């Protein structure tokens, strides 16, 4: 993988690539899209461990594609976060093929978005 | 155009001016205005609830160094009316403030962003 490790991890300094607001927004959009198109979960759910710039930028993208987000209450996808100077995000469950599919969407030229009430929700 | 004559931002969530990117930029601009124009070093934005629109704005506000909370107080408060067309209002934002926001939102150069530990926090 290019930015994801084989373990489904992404590392960076908050605010700098690959953790810019735009990058994270696209990662969220891509993750939700992967679940909708490849796993047939029309309204995917993402569980984040806490609320900060990194997890919320991701959440915004995930919600824009139709997925809902919650803090610490399970879901189809779970995010683990190790903080510090360099953050390490860990997404589960992701096979190496899932990651390849995810990055194909992320780096592809072709991502569909929902609008209005079709956009996902967020629960603290 | 982003702001109406009444100084509000309206649209369909997800679509301009309520795209994730534009809301992010409005948040970035709001925080930047408070630091540079109002000389408030650590601006605080208060949002009414957590949804796509308010969180996209929050991510931008944090990226400029400001902090955000849900329901509590702050230097700037967001008022949101929902429906087919969402309507956003900021307080105590004046028409003069709006002109300044537009000057940098439509400026020739990008709005500066903070990174790492300089990015603000979020409190549910």
């Amino acid at each position: 993988p290019a930015i994801f490790t084989h373990e489904g991890k992404v590392e960076g300094v908050p605010g700098n690539y690959p953790l810019t607001a735009e990058n994270l927004f696209r990662i969220g959009l891509a993750l939700c899209t992967l679940w909708i198109l490849d796993k047939e979960i029309e309204e995917p759910t993402l569980s984040i461990p806490e609320t900060n710039f990194v997890t919320l930028a991701l959440s915004v993208g995930f919600m824009n594609a139709g997925g809902s987000v919650n803090v610490g209450k399970g879901g189809d996808i779970k995010l683990f976060l190790q903080k510090g100077e360099i953050y390490v995000l860990e997404f589960q469950p992701l096979s190496e093929t899932d990651i390849k599919k995810l990055e194909s969407i992320l780096f592809g030229r072709a991502i569909p978005k929902k609008t209005g009430e079709d956009i996902g929700s967020f629960k603290c």
